[PDB]
C-alpha cells in the first residue's frame, strides 16, 4: 500500500528489495555472465531486448520465449504475486543476461571478482526524473511521488528508490578504468541506434550480417516494443503495474523533460548539477 522506503547501507529501496538482498548473498556469478546495469528509467528494458535479440542471433520468434523480466533477470528483485529474479536465475540458461540498479555500494561482490562485462546505460538526469515520477505513479511498489515539485526536490538529494542519480552514472563511469564496461548513453541509442547496437556487438564479440543488423533496430524501436507484450510489461498484474496511470513505455523521447520542467525548476536543477556534477568529465545530451 505504497510502503516508504527502507534504508541499506546508505541506499533507499524498495521494502521488497530490501529483502531480496538476504538470498541475494548466495549468488555465485559464472564468468560468461553479462551484467546490464543502469539507474532507473536509463534504458534498462530496451538495451535488454537488444542484447537478448544479439543473443538468439536475431531471431524474434525466440526473443518471444516468454516477457523481457524472464529472459532477463532482474537482480535485486522480488514483490507479491511474482518470483524473484533470484527464483526466475535458478531457471535461467547460460550464457546468462542480468539486469540490476544496485550501486556499487550494494552490488554482489562475486560479479566483480568474476570480471563480469557490464553493458550500463546512463541517460540525461532531466528525462530521468521526469520518466522516473509518472513510473512512480503507475508501479505501485514505490511510495507515493507526490507532487511532480516535490518529487523533483526528493530526487535532487537522492531521496528516491536507488538513492542518488548523480552518484550513480559516477560510480560506474570510474569503474569502466578497471572492469569491463561497456558505457552507454541513452541519447545516443536515439540518435543513431544501428551505431549504437554495433558496439554492443564489438563489444559481446557477435559478428551478424547488416540483414539481421538493421532488422534489429527495427524490431528495438519504441514503437515495435511498445506493441510487443514480451517488452512492454502489459502481461503484469495490475496491482503491480497498471499502465492506465501510465504506460511502462511511455514516450521514448529525449528532451520531453521540457513539457514538464518549469523554468524556475529549470534554472535551480541547473545551478545544482554544475555543482554536483562539475569534478566529472561525463557529459550528457538534453535535447
Ligand atoms: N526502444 C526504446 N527506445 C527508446 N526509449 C525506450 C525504448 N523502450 C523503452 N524506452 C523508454 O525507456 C524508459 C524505460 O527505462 P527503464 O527500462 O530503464 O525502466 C522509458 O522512458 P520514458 O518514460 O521517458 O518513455 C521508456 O518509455
Amino acid at each position: 500500500s505504497r510502503p516508504p522506503l527502507e534504508y541499506v547501507k546508505g541506499v533507499p529501496l524498495i521494502k521488497y528489495f530490501a529483502e531480496a538482498l538476504g538470498p541475494l548473498q548466495s549468488f555465485q556469478a559464472r564468468p560468461d555472465d553479462l551484467l546490464i546495469s543502469t539507474y532507473p528509467k536509463s534504458g534498462t528494458t530496451w538495451v535488454s531486448q537488444i542484447l537478448d535479440m544479439i543473443y538468439q542471433g536475431g531471431d524474434l520468434e525466440k526473443c518471444h520465449r516468454a516477457p523481457i523480466f524472464m529472459r532477463v533477470p532482474f537482480l535485486e528483485f522480488k514483490a507479491p504475486g511474482i518470483p524473484s529474479g533470484m527464483e526466475t536465475l535458478k531457471d535461467t540458461p547460460a550464457p546468462r543476461l542480468l539486469k540490476t540498479h544496485l550501486p556499487l555500494a550494494l552490488l554482489p561482490q562475486t560479479l566483480l571478482d568474476q570480471k563480469v562485462k557490464v553493458v550500463y546505460v546512463a541517460r540525461n538526469a532531466k528525462d530521468v526524473a521526469v520518466s522516473y515520477y509518472h513510473f512512480y505513479h503507475m508501479a505501485k511498489v514505490h511510495p507515493e511521488p507526490g507532487t511532480w515539485d516535490s518529487f523533483l526536490e526528493k530526487f535532487m538529494v537522492g531521496e528516491v528508490s536507488y538513492g542518488s542519480w548523480y552518484q550513480h552514472v559516477q560510480e560506474w563511469w570510474e569503474l569502466s578504468r578497471t572492469h569491463p564496461v561497456l558505457y552507454l548513453f541513452y541519447e545516443d541509442m536515439k540518435e543513431n541506434p544501428k551505431r549504437e547496437i554495433q558496439k554492443i556487438l564489438e563489444f559481446v564479440g557477435h559478428s551478424l550480417p547488416e540483414e539481421t543488423v538493421d532488422f534489429m533496430v527495427q524490431h528495438t524501436s519504441f514503437k515495435e516494443m511498445k506493441k510487443n507484450p514480451m517488452t512492454n510489461y502489459t502481461t503484469v498484474p495490475q496491482e503491480f503495474m497498471d499502465h492506465s496511470i501510465s504506460p511502462f513505455m511511455r514516450k521514448g523521447m529525449a528532451g520531453d523533460w521540457k513539457t514538464t520542467f518549469t523554468v524556475a525548476q529549470n534554472e535551480r536543477f541547473d545551478a545544482d548539477y554544475a555543482e554536483k556534477m562539475a569534478g566529472c568529465s561525463l557529459s550528457f545530451r538534453s535535447e
